[PDB]
């Protein structure tokens, strides 16, 4: 019963557990939960179709989910199908997982989903993308949607470490630490200096001197971390989601100085909030907080990082933001949720908003 991976989208939440079990909950009416029907589930619900497929990761886009198995060399997807986001060669919704034929046999390193597009990194550092491409977020050269995966040629030669997908933009880091951005850019969230879209990856030259190790994306903002553990945000800060103690927008990465003492080892981007996990198990939240999603016990927005408190200060080992809610796994193998819960995405049975971490009993040691 070790909770291994957590992911969250617009109104649903999925989890991989030890023993080869996927759980999903939240909004089900577009098929995002993968149980063969369109019913919402306010408690974690085992996804029987994936029992024993030896899944190793799960990732949510806004209204779909993607899973993959390394031993089976098989990627699966389900949920809302419009614009090709499920990658099956059509735009049909799917209420049960189905393998993406195009990726069978591919050795997958990582998958990232946005509102309507996805990206796979292979173990050899190439990247394929599919889904909505209206603002160039597939990174392939134009604004034509792709219902199946196509390789990003611009990265020929370059080995990609990690990708992240926001609403309509994309970001990536190479093995060498270069930082890239493409897609919708109106809000500066690509890090390039301007407000113009890019149809292929363009390299972020202004990285504060530093090689970058990870990336993460919200609706209109981007987060990046450097090899030294320093955190950088860029894009829209109307709700404080850039975390700099103001509401200024930034068109290039901007170091978050209040955290410059800490080593960030994991970042996540919600719609208009941000989560940063330090190497020592402290979870800092900020941004939009109308539904409680920052986890600091009130419903006031936060333009500076605030620590999310857990019982007996047990340390957080993993965090994932949905649009309007947050999920975290602790070292005491507990799972906590907070933010908007009106669709069951918190997984606590009763569908109500919570503004500080509340344990998910179906998945946690404690209660």
């Amino acid at each position: 019963r070790k909770v291994l991976i957590i992911s969250a989208g617009a109104s649903h939440s999925v989890a991989l557990l030890s023993g080869d079990i996927v759980c999903s909950w939240g909004r089900g009416e577009d098929g995002q939960l993968g149980h063969g029907d369109a019913e919402d589930r306010p408690s974690p619900t085992q996804l029987s179709a994936l029992d024993g497929h030896q899944i190793v990761s799960v990732t949510c886009g806004a209204d779909h989910t993607v899973a993959y198995s390394q031993s089976g060399m098989e990627v699966y997807s389900w949920g809302w199908g419009n614009f090709g986001r499920l990658g099956h060669g059509n735009s049909s919704n799917l209420f049960t997982p189905l393998p993406i034929k195009a990726l069978h046999g591919i050795r997958i390193k990582q998958i990232a989903c946005g509102d309507s597009h996805c990206l796979a990194v292979t173990m050899e550092g190439e990247v394929q993308s599919w889904g909505r491409n209206q603002n160039g977020q597939l990174g392939l050269g134009d604004t034509e949607d792709s219902l199946v995966p196509q390789k990003i040629q611009a990265f020929e030669g370059i080995r990609i470490k990690m990708v992240a997908a926001g609403a309509e933009h994309t970001a990536a880091v190479t093995e060498d630490g270069d930082l890239y951005g493409w897609g919708w850019g109106r809000y500066g969230n690509l890090g390039l200096g301007d407000r113009t879209d890019r149809l292929v990856p363009e390299r972020v030259t202004s990285t504060g001197g530093e090689k970058m190790s990870m990336v993460a994306c919200g609706w209109r903002h981007t987060i990046s971390v450097s090899y030294s553990g320093a955190l950088y945000t860029y894009g829209w800060s109307k709700y404080g989601q850039l975390g700099h103690g103001d509401l200024e927008d930034h068109l290039i990465p901007h170091k978050l100085e209040a955290l410059s003492n800490s080593f960030i080892s994991q970042i996540s981007g919600g719609a208009r909030h941000t989560m940063a996990l330090t190497s020592d198990g402290k979870l800092y939240g900020w941004g939009w907080n109308k539904f409680g999603q920052v986890g600091v016990g009130n419903n006031l927005d936060q333009c500076s990082p605030v620590q999310v408190r857990f019982p007996d200060d047990q340390k957080v080992v993993q965090v994932s933001c949905g649009w309007r809610h947050t999920l975290a796994v602790t070292e005491r193998n507990n799972v906590f949720a907070w933010g908007r819960g009106t669709n069951g995405q918190l997984g606590i049975g009763e569908s109500v908003d919570r503004n500080f971490p509340k344990i998910i009993e179906a998945l946690s040691v404690d209660g």
